[PDB]
This record gives structure tokens, sequence and C-alpha cells, in this order.
């Protein structure tokens, strides 16, 4: 359903925040 | 739908926070 | 209505929380 | 609704989050 | 209702996440 | 509710972020 | 139900956030 596949974009997004964050973890080190 | 339509626009919101987030991490490298 | 109204502004303020952290990243590049 | 107001309760929090992230970039630049 | 409830859980956290966000800015200050 | 329980599951992951978050700024002091 | 997985999904997601969080505040120290 389009609700759903929405929330598994929205769950996607928030993957690649993560990914963003790690980044600045090795920037850091 | 109009609440598919807004979720897919909060995804969209936090994809540009990702991109965001990564200018940061790419200015503490610069 | 009221439920995709209130989903639409929590991508508008995910929007200002990516503004902010572009921002940042501004200050960091000095 | 008891589940409108609790969404723009969420967007509220989000607002706040931007501010507080704007404030670590006005500390940074100092 | 158990939906609204956990709702406004999110919106708590999120408030949580804030002032965590704003301790950093002001230990940027120091 | 399943939905609900999802819902208290990221509550629960959104007041972890506070935790790390507020730990970066212990490690800035 | 694929609602509940789909916010479940997006728990998982802010939980790697939170780690990434946690590993950038160790980098810091």
């Amino acid at each position: 359903g389009e609700i759903a596949k929405a929330l598994r974009e929205i769950a996607k997004a928030l993957r690649e925040i993560a990914w963003a964050n790690r980044e600045n973890a090795k920037a850091l080190r």
C-alpha cells in the first residue's frame, strides 16, 4: 500500500542520515 | 492519497537532513 | 484533512532542521 | 482530534531541534 | 488512545533530543 | 496493538539518540 | 501488518542513527 511504501521511504532516508553521521565520526578520527 | 503524499514529503525532508549532515562531515575534512 | 496537514507540518519542521544543519556546515567551513 | 494534536506536538518538537541546531552553528561562529 | 499516547512519547523523545542538542551548543560556547 | 507498539519502539530509539547527542556535548567539555 | 512492519523499520533506522552518534562521541573523546 501507498502508506506502508511511504513509511519504508522514511526508514530508508533515516538509514542515509545514519550513514552521513558515520562519515562525521570517520572525519573526526 | 493526502496522507501518503505527506509521508513522502517527510521522507524527502529526511533526505535533505542526510545531505546537510554529510556536508558537516566534509567541512570537518576541510 | 487534519492528519495530512499535521504530517505536512512535520515535513516542514524537518526542512528547518536541514536548513539549520546546512548553517552548521557553513560555520565549520569558516 | 487526539492523533492530529499529537502529530502537531511532534512538529513543534522538531522545530525545537531546528532551533537547537542553529544555536550550535551560532556557537561555532562565536 | 494507544496510538495518540505513543505519538506523544515520540514528541517527548524529540524534545529530549532538542535539550541534548542545546547542551552541545552550550559546550561549544564554553 | 502492533501499530502502537511500533510507535513506542520509535520513541525509545529517539530516546537513544538523545542520550548519544548528550554524550557528544560531554565529550566537548 | 505492512504498516506496523514499516514503523519497526523506522525504529531500526533510528537505532542505527543512535549507534552512529554514540560512535561520534567516542571519536571526540
